[PDB]
């Protein structure tokens, strides 16, 4: 305790908190989601509901130690209130995301910082259709809400989003589940823009 | 991040906050509506629920700066709490309108400030003849909620709603969308009151 | 900028703050209702939902000011919470009443206070006969929760509710509405309270 | 002002709060329901919501303080936050008890505090009959959640729950109403546990 | 008090807060639950809502104290925020979990800490067949969110849930409650995880 308290006392009351990418100091922030159940669908607004963990992760020189001036120390757990997170968002919610999961990340001697928040989201999708053999498509961009590509920058790990852990007994059965990077542009703006497009494509069962 | 720091720094830690406009030094806010979903219509209540970005934008002198003082930086992000935010408000609002999105905004050297929060908001509609085929015609206003027109002026850019990124499957079709600036005079008071007017026309599909 | 912020300053980080009314010093605040629309009528609980402002006034000699010491300001607006508000609350609420509008208000340089804020309200109204011609009456009181009239006295501006702004296509129409102080002693202790009673008359359309 | 500002400050800012009592320096309070309504019942989950005011009184030590020191001051109002407070808690509930009046208290000059939140609570009570003549019973218990009766000990002024501010057109009618103090003692531990049983039998109308 | 009063404070404005378990210095976790009511089965959404008691214990060095030192003091009670309380978190929840009870814990001079929140949890659990004699069986795991078992090691006083308070007239009999220790590794990491399995077997009634 004795050590993790002074190396997190030295990593957050040292300097001021930082202050966020810039064009300058650009960052990379990797996305993976694992879907666990499609809860709801309805019908009547093509509203429907996801319950998913997040992972995002990131890496900060702000963050690094050395471990032999720390007791040894590769890694903590802290809250996501005592750090910088990246604000990645969804971007056809219809609801308030209602969070899972506690806010907790792991920040790691190298400066890399992993944070998996789970929530349950509510997107546009129209599920006409769900109810056949070949199923229906849906789809819910996530990205940052005011970083453009010249200060975050997001990568996926993998295409295949994480079914591991999907629920056995869901009322709905996944078909496909995709996570891809995707760079747009707008007319008005010269900078990139980055997102992860959520694809999956489901049926009942 | 060092150069960002002390920027910010020196924009925020140093004299109080700005104390908002008043009729001596006035303040000019533009509004702009970005509507993506018409998820709900209570045809028993004429509620009506739309999903928008709500894109505004003013300048303030204290937040002026020269990107040579702090190292070629022209803007960096920073949470709405940060800064003065205007009360922009909906007038027929049925329900406490529900955030999507961060609240993160953009200032700039210049002293301009860009911020877009999503929302859900449920206002006073009566869906009368949304299964027709002319439609239902709804409004809503928008403005400051204590400012009068010689504290907060309201400006758009344009009478168009942007509707490109509009649900591609929402339940409802658009019409029309409208943003148009609107001077309420009293007898009862010298005062101009400024809102924004949305109104738009919609179906079924 | 510069004087308002100094006269904030001198306003509200100088002395404690006011530490509300007593029987020794009296403070009196007026309530007028502006009804926008009875929403929802739910006839299996007796549960009503109305959307009104409500505006409260009172004066602070706490809150004067020369305009000429601060550059001719008259007044501005600010926070709720940097000042003292009076616990005018809903008797027969049953659901925590939703704010609708932001949480400022407006101190004048004769010490007076103005605070409009919009709100919709759940409060406990028999509708049997709204369906009829001759329509259904409900009522609701408002006062101050733990101050007697000793304390804080309540005052109308007059006994008709505002209802120029009232939703013109509502599904209830309003046949009356008043606002009416009332005075009721109690058995036990020689106070005075005081309750202004919002009584609106109303039907189909 | 300035003296019950004086008063406020010497009893709050002078020493560190109150730690809340222990089996050395026991404490006691005084529960009292107030029943306005009874709101909904719901048949298919045994849910059934209440609406009452519940009346909470102590008395502490650290709280006394003599008028003539201070202007001839009686008693304050002052928030529930700027003191302690009993972690009176429901038993039965089965969703976040809602509060629908504000959180503030009168302390008096004895040290005595009463503080009277108003809630909307759902507990758990099956309605089965609740259609007939004989009505039905229902009940759920208030106590401490963390302290014993070694530390916190309660005591009713009555048997008689007030139904005087009952609705006079509630859909539910009221055939008795019951605050009983109970106290469990359990040989496993020789502390005794003390809870207020409240028990209301009603039918429909 | 002034005893209770000086105890708190040399326990907490004495050093910094603990900084959670870590691998060289690990901390074992008890968790118990008590199951009060089964009270909605969605079998729509698979979604099942519980309401139970949590109790979680540990124990930390630096909460001890000697009793003689502070007034022959053998415990407190103090708010979840004056310390540090473990993530224990469920795994299958479909929505944001309802706090009950007071967040409130109970400290002791050997350093052990009680906490015992209420809660109502909705999970994922296929009700069919609830409407039979056999019943159907659900489960939900908990465990911590980021802490491992190197770090946090989670244990039972027993493999029986404590039923003794479970509603007796809810409209669900339980007929199986079960608290498991489970041990879990992973392919990515080297280390071992740990979780509770609770395992509720229910009908109609």
């Amino acid at each position: 305790q004795a050590n993790l308290m002074r190396l997190k006392s030295d990593l957050f009351n040292r300097s001021p908190m930082y202050p966020g990418p810039t064009k300058d100091d650009p960052l990379t922030v990797t996305l993976g989601f694992t879907l666990q159940d499609i809860v709801k669908v309805d019908s009547s607004t093509n509203e429907v509901d996801l319950v998913y963990c997040e992972q995002q992760r990131w890496k900060l020189n702000s963050l690094m130690w050395d471990p032999n001036e720390y007791g040894n120390i590769t890694d903590f757990r802290t809250s996501a209130a005592d750090i910088w997170t990246p604000d990645i968002t969804a971007y056809s919610s219809t609801r308030p995301v209602q969070v899972l999961s506690p806010q907790i990340a792991v920040v790691t001697h190298d400066g890399s910082v992993m944070f998996i928040p789970a929530q349950r989201l509510s997107f546009m999708c129209d599920p006409t259709g769900v109810d056949s053999e070949e199923g229906v498509t849906c789809a819910v961009k996530f990205g940052s809400w005011v970083y453009s590509g010249f200060e975050i920058d997001l990568k996926t790990d993998t295409d295949q989003v994480d079914l591991s852990s999907y629920y056995a007994s869901s009322k709905y059965e996944i078909l496909s589940a995709t996570q891809t990077r995707q760079v747009q542009h707008y007319s008005c703006c010269p900078e990139p823009y980055i997102d992860v497009n959520l694809v999956v494509k489901f049926r009942e069962r």
